[PDB]
């Protein structure tokens, strides 16, 4: 198992994927949460790019946080996801989005807000064992 | 540190207290949840007597889930924890409720809708370490 909070310096670009495998720690009954948050600095307080929150077996809600502020809520019924199976997200850095795979397979999108240059960390955290993150280079 | 999700057979009657003593694994800021469900059977599943999950920061949020519905939902928006900080809860079986102190004084109470008796298990879960748990004997 990876460390949960984990916490990484990453770079972004386009064409970069960010890959992560995980399981939920409980029953989807209980909505154990995952969150993935594209952060501006190593800190945790800063902005986020991408802030990524599955509601297992409910919904999933995206955002960005800038200049300390939560902005406009997307929010998405989509839940690809299996009750007790290990998961394996892939988000992709596209031009205009960030495009969020589950096993292979888009699910979720949202426009960039601030510019992917920006992104500094990511940090994964919440309901989750968690065995890959990778960037790609 | 004891094991999180930390799931526990227990035995509660008028008198009995629930100690724990943890602290949030990240930043307020990002709001961290804490989540205590004393369940009416070992599986996750079970009905839950008492659902007390904080949103760190933000709010409590306290409900019964009864045959497998949750029930009317009971908010407050009472947030002594102290960011970063270890905290003891300390939650009291009274004959018509459960208090819920967190460091030595009630915040949050819920009238028992499921009687007592029939709890048998406590599961603590969530964006927490967790350093204590005991029922009292
Ligand atoms: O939008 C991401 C942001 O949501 C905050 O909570 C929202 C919640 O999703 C929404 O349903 C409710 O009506 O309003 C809240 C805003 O106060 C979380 O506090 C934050 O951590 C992010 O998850
Ligand atoms: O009430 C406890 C129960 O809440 C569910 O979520 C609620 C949420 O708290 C409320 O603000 C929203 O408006 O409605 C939801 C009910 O669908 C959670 O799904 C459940 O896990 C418990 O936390």
């Amino acid at each position: 198992l990876l460390s949960v909070p984990h916490t990484e310096s990453v770079s972004l670009s386009t064409g970069s994927t960010v890959t992560i495998k995980g399981r939920p720690l409980v029953c989807f009954f209980n909505e154990p949460h995952l969150q993935v948050d594209f952060h501006t600095e190593m800190k945790e307080d800063s902005d986020i790019a991408f802030h990524f929150q599955v509601y297992f077996g409910n919904r999933v809600v995206m955002n960005s946080r800038e200049f300390k502020i939560w902005k406009e809520e997307v929010e998405s019924k989509n839940m690809p996801f299996q009750d007790g199976q290990e998961f394996e997200l892939s988000i992709l850095v596209l031009e205009d989005k960030y495009q969020v795979m589950v096993n292979g397979q888009a699910y979720y999108n949202f426009n960039h807000r601030i510019p992917v240059s920006s992104v500094k960390m990511v940090q994964v955290w919440r309901d989750i064992s968690l065995t890959k993150f990778n960037v790609s280079n």
